[PDB]
């Protein structure tokens, strides 16, 4: 399994890690300098995130979308070789971002917002459709599932549809259940421990669990102190044949993705379910 | 399901336990500290030796062995709560640690010494049958044909299955791709229906893939707990307990959401 985009090609035959780049708040050199960190440490992505996906803050202007993202994209873009994946929900951020070199549009609304599937198919670029229930604002107060994962895997079949629909082959998109995302700590476990099953799109799968409450609450630390238990779940990930793992610790994770990897080729069948 | 005992407390073996390492090097008292950062880290067995019973380390006289390891021994039964696991060869150690308290025979040599093999049997106690030899037909073949055997051994002398715990011997005759041959298939080692006891924290098969010296290797002894707990590992021996055990509480409740409470 390989993605295309921007003359090059990412090859998914091993577990690849993509390092967290916030450019919310010198900012364009300080952002320079954390990814070229982040790929001396192995990352192959870097992630590019200009909006909050917090709780309660007003909704970023396309303008200040686009003054954080764009620079960054394009300064990463024309120095290194690395994948560039890009967070954002708006149009005219997918757009200018395709033009500046960005290979993987991000968005964890799964281009709801208008314009935006329009946006994405005119790129070309692959598009990762994340799993939410409800909206940033509000998808922690009460999460509810009769069966979190086959709501989850409902959403891909018919998010996929979409996509296919507006013009996005299959072979474009990456899928992702959301962890955090409209999901209490149970909800969490339940989609960690049957992600494989989510094996049967063939499709790559990208997760993001670094850092996040589902560690935190069940191991009671606070933010700073999750590194274990990020590496933790990484690795049960990447054994189920997760393709892509987005974090913040990046040498670490690429350490336990390289065990990961001699476990899995020294295996016959190649991952664990 | 899963129990194992001994002086008279259970080890419950439904979840992944961390057995913290301690070395025996005044030497009481910080066994004791050690022990006790250990415990509050949350390691629930104790494994006594160390830097002083790895292989290599310098042989010493049974009387030297026995002044070492008793009191140790002694000490953490009489202060904690906490399993025990006791690095020895000699049967006189293996004896006389179980009468102060330990609660799993650890040999490397595998009660191989005069006498080792009756006196773990006279204690009663659980016992670790890990494999040691590096060229292998089928390395996953042999270590099991050697479990076979060892049970076969064990039961002979007297010594019930329901004592046995088994362990693969990372690092024990093996060289890279030995070790993760056997990791990818540690699953397969529940036929023999017992406890799966690992240890991997900061050994060569680390080390040589990710080109790292001794104190660098944490990230990827977590990722080796992680990878044998999820094939349901029962204990997992690590110099770095705290973070293995957070490791485990992460993996728990992973394979308690799971409808099969294990990968293969
Ligand atoms: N694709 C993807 N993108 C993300 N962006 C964030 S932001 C929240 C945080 O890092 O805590 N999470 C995710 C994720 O899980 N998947
Ligand atoms: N049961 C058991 N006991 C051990 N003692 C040592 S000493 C080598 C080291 O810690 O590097 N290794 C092991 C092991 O793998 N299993």
């Amino acid at each position: 399994m390989k993605l295309f985009a921007q003359g090059t090609s990412l090859d998914l035959s091993h577990p690849h890690v993509m390092g967290i780049l916030n450019v919310t708040p010198n900012s364009l050199i300080d952002a320079v300098k954390h990814a070229n960190l982040m790929i001396n440490a192995g990352a192959t992505i870097i992630d590019v995130g200009g909006e909050s996906t917090r709780p309660g803050a007003a909704e970023v202007s396309v303008e200040e979308e686009l003054q954080r993202v764009i620079p960054v994209v394009e300064a990463i873009a024309q120095r290194f070789e690395v994948w560039i994946s890009v967070d954002t929900s708006k149009p005219e951020v997918i757009r200018e971002s395709a033009k500046v070199g960005a290979h993987i549009i991000n968005d964890i609304r799964s281009l709801s917002e208008p314009g935006a599937l329009e946006a994405a198919a005119e790129t070309g670029l692959p598009v990762c459709l994340m799993h939410m229930q409800g909206n940033p604002k509000t998808m922690q107060e009460a999460p509810k599932y009769d069966d979190v994962f086959a709501e989850v895997n409902r959403y891909f079949i018919e998010q996929i549809a979409r996509c296919e629909q507006a013009g996005i082959a299959k072979e474009k998109l990456l899928l992702d259940p959301g962890f955090g995302f409209g999901k209490n700590l149970s909800h969490n476990y339940s989609l960690l421990a049957r992600l494989a099953e989510f094996h049967h799109f063939n499709l790559p799968l990208l997760v993001g669990m670094s850092r996040k409450s589902m560690i935190g609450q069940l191991l009671n630390v606070g933010p700073s102190e999750r590194l274990s238990g990020s590496l933790a779940c990484a690795v049960i990930a990447a054994m189920q044949g997760a393709h892509i793992i987005r974090v913040h610790d990046v040498k670490e994770t690429v350490e336990a993705m390289r065990v990961v990897e001699a476990t899995l080729s020294a295996k016959e069948n190649k991952r664990y379910e």
